């Protein structure tokens, strides 16, 4: 009875995700915390996967339908994503809400990141778009209640290490957060728009601070649950 967690590293392939001032993909610093995230997850004796090890394109179900076909315990995505205003900065952790967003910011990435899937030209139906609502209105609160409980342990772990964008779990509605069962959390690391984050996003030492905190976080949330 290992632990199973599965790690979605954001974007890939011709999704470049958010870039830099200066340049910097999000998807290619995502996929290096993401492993780092799986190492130390594994040395500690959890069953951890990528929905990608490689610069990959995946829409956004099949990131979810990953996290399923696993058998996942937890589901976590990590991001880098960007503000059209530089000043923009600090660590995020969002879990669902099919209700409304919790914060403007929430309100703003879930859009944005939801959008992913347009760059392979699918822009979203009516009939997509109500499919959605749908499919969130059905996770179970206990998932939700959870993924907070999550998120609240991830941010506790970044705070001492890096600024928080928020000092709460926000909520919004992520596609990637749809599972009904399935704990689900999605993690910005920074704003890649935000010059001196994406500087620090340019460092082996911060992408492994960040990776290290997040696992923490992890392995508190484990903790606390098996405490219950
Ligand atoms: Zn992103």
């Amino acid at each position: 009875g290992k632990r199973v967690v599965v790690l979605d590293p954001g974007h890939g392939g011709i999704d470049t995700g958010a870039i830099g001032r200066n340049g910097s993909k999000e998807k290619h610093v995502v996929l290096a915390i993401a492993k780092n995230v799986r190492s130390i997850l594994r040395n500690h004796g959890i069953d951890a996967r990528l929905t990608r090890s490689g610069d990959t394109f995946i829409p956004l179900y099949d990131r979810v339908e990953i996290a399923h076909k696993h058998g996942a315990d937890l589901f976590m995505s990590i991001h880098a994503d960007g503000f059209t205003n530089p000043k923009a900065a600090g660590a995020s952790v969002f879990a669902l809400s099919n209700r409304g967003a919790s914060s403007a910011m929430a309100k703003y990435l879930s859009e944005r990141e939801n959008r992913a899937d347009e760059v392979a030209g699918k822009k979203a139906t009516d009939k997509d778009h109500l499919l959605q609502q749908v499919l969130f209105d059905l996770v179970q609160t206990d998932t939700i209640k959870n993924s907070l409980t999550l998120g609240s342990h991830i941010l506790k772990k970044i705070k001492p290490v890096h600024k928080l964008h928020s000092r709460n779990t926000e909520q919004a509605a992520f596609v990637v957060l749809k599972s009904p069962s399935v704990p689900s959390v999605l993690v910005e690391t920074s704003f890649i728009t935000n010059p001196e984050e994406e500087r620090l996003l340019g460092t082996a030492a911060f992408r492994q601070k960040i990776a290290t905190a997040i696992a923490e976080g992890v392995i508190s949330y484990f903790h606390w649950f098996d405490n219950q």
